[PDB]
């Protein structure tokens, strides 16, 4: 049963829709600069999502590239590259780009970066990983940095449908970014999302296209601080016509499975902590072992994230022994879900 | 006066072969392998290889755009060689010299043959230089290896908008250490987003896991992430598009560009220089580039056309004055002859009144 376990459920393109959708760019040529798929996506991110008009809702080619245009715009705006501190258990996204000198501090036991950490150092923000769907204590986050005149970003790039107190994830700190790549839930091919304060809105949207404003004529400017970080319209439109037929049942289920292992969780293993009331919606189901183990003692297809960028970071490093990263995709069945919780109880009993 | 004209577009017409995309995505549905180096990257980068003569000395690396190729490229040597190496680059070029692992490389002028001024770089401390090989047009790009040879330096052409434009019986892409090109949608070869590393194999590996986060899974436990890294790969989706592209219409491309520029060498309006150029055939252009004798304003030309670059650096007196003298004329295989000589009746017209 185990044997036919995939990462990623099936994803096939929708082709008669893909092909409606880019007829739009066909009728004037326009694929990318901001075609005519760009605004349909982020409208419909925006109604399926819940995102709040005080947000704006900006594509970009990936995840990695939402992290750094929203970096980049955000120094543009204040005219200075702005200092970040991100969490050692996380992807390389928050250490890369104009986030390649980040401070790397330790997660707390909470799964989030410990704001102990950043108490007595020098920094103008902190990016705070909600792991695989799972959601921090986010007003614990939001609360320090108001009280300390600090940025909050959200790394939410497996993160896009978990609620707190009653709003999408998203909507919390001053920006959250989401990744549709293909592993993620409700991702196809290389995409990402910026939800941001509408004050670096058109700051980070001329900085998908190097900092140029077209509308300004001979005074558009270049910034040394964007790049080519926008989203494709073909890319758009693969996107867009997944989530259309897909989104709603992906949330749903991905509740569903999460339900299952909450209900019938394995001998010594524990939830990866999460701090939403309704199940998260998951990219892996996440449980922690109660000692490090090796991923080659597990026999079905599952991973650990996420090595830590700083391998000194003492909790990210338990974190890293300790968790197994389950498949979680609307592929699987309630059956392989009880198998999966069997072979976990007997890889408990030996060892 | 010249509705003939009004038809006019930067870029071809261009559409989907549905078919064969779906045929070659159909490789992707197979296996849910849709990026992270799905089964399309190979066939491109060979398509590229074979199509436009890229010598078995270098690897074929396509990206998310062309500014990934460059950014990539220089993330892939800064992690190869330890540290973020200092390039210079000219004031006449596009702004992604001088963004992201390059966004403080130095800014020095052109000389009147379009490229970088080796004269300027006298008593600068840097690594490299990144030469920018303007719409199609090449530099003396001799001049530059012998200059690079001589004073040990890496040498980059940004041959984003000069992806078959051929120095000496090789395409232009396979000297210095690197080139790259883009497949942008307003590229004559370009389908959308999509960029292309051509690049001495001695960088090849730290460039193609630095388009992962610097990850190499082959390294099992032992793989490692580098702050010069990023998410550059190209996505099999758009490897499709551009491939099936490039299948149709490369042979096309190159040689409708030479015709077109083949009439504007005989047919030169009065007081129109064409853009140094340094190749012995037709260069293959993304848009007719011209220099007037005097600076004038887009506004006096009563058909679609440019300027490009705008100076990097507003103080880089060559590459204003290019900027102020040049006219950047629609280059692609949609374009009639019958346009083309309205467009030199315009240009003769304008010519005489200013
Ligand atoms: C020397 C050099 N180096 C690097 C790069 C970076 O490559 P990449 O990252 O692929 O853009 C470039 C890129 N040059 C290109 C760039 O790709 C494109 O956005 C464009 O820039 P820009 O003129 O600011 O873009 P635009 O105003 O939106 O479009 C130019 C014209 O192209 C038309 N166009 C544009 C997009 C489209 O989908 N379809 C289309 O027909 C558009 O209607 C307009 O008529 O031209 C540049 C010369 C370069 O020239
Ligand atoms: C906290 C955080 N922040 C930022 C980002 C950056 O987002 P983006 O730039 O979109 O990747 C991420 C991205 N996380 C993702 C990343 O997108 C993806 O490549 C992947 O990384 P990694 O495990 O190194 O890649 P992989 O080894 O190629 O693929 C993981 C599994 O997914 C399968 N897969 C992969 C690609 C595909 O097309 N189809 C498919 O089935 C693959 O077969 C394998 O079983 O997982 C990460 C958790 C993040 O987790
Ligand atoms: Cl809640
Ligand atoms: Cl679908
Ligand atoms: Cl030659
Ligand atoms: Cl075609
Ligand atoms: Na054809």
């Amino acid at each position: 049963g185990l044997e036919k376990l995939t990462w990623v459920s099936e994803k096939k393109p929708d082709w008669s829709n893909v092909q409606k959708l880019i007829a739009a760019c066909e009728a004037t040529n326009q694929y990318t600069n901001i075609g005519p798929i760009i605004s349909q996506l982020e409208s419909f991110i925006r109604d399926s999502f819940l995102i709040e008009e005080s947000k704006a809702v900006i594509v970009t080619s990936n995840g990695t590239s939402a992290l750094h245009a929203l970096v980049g715009g955000i120094n543009r705006q204040l005219g200075r590259e702005l200092k970040f501190v991100t969490q050692s258990f996380t992807f390389p996204s928050s250490n890369q780009g104009p986030l390649k000198d980040s401070i790397i501090v330790d997660i707390d036991e909470d799964g989030g970066l410990d704001l102990n950490a950043v108490k007595n150092i020098e920094y103008d923000g902190i990016i705070v990983t909600n792991i695989h769907g799972n959601v921090v204590d986010i007003n614990k986050y939001v609360d320090f940095c108001m009280n300390h005149n600090k940025l909050l970003i959200f790394d939410n790039a497996a993160t896009g449908y978990t609620f707190y107190l009653g709003k999408n994830s998203c909507n919390y700190g001053h920006a959250s970014i989401i990744s549709f790549h293909h592993t993620a839930p409700f991702g196809f091919g290389e995409g990402g999302c910026i939800i941001v304060d509408r004050l670096y809105e058109n700051n980070i949207r001329i900085g998908l296209n190097f900092g140029l404003d077209n509308s300004l004529g001979e005074k558009s400017q270049y910034s040394n601080q964007a790049s080519n970080y926008r989203m494709c319209d073909l890319n758009a439109a693969f996107i867009l016509s997944y989530l259309q037929n897909n989104y709603k049942k992906i949330i749903n289920r991905h509740s569903e499975i999460y339900e299952i292992y909450k209900n019938n969780l394995p001998k010594r293993f524990k939830l990866f902590p999460n701090h939403s009331k309704k199940n998260p919606v998951c990219s892996s189901i996440c449980l922690l072992f109660d000692k490090p183990f090796r991923l080659d003692k597990i026999p079905f297809l599952s991973r650990k994230y996420y090595k830590p960028l700083d391998l000194s970071s003492p909790v990210s490093l338990d974190f890293y022994q300790r968790i197994l990263c389950i498949p979680c995709n609307i592929d699987l069945t309630d059956r392989q879900i009880y198998e999966i919780i069997g072979v976990l109880n007997e890889f408990a009993d030996k060892n």
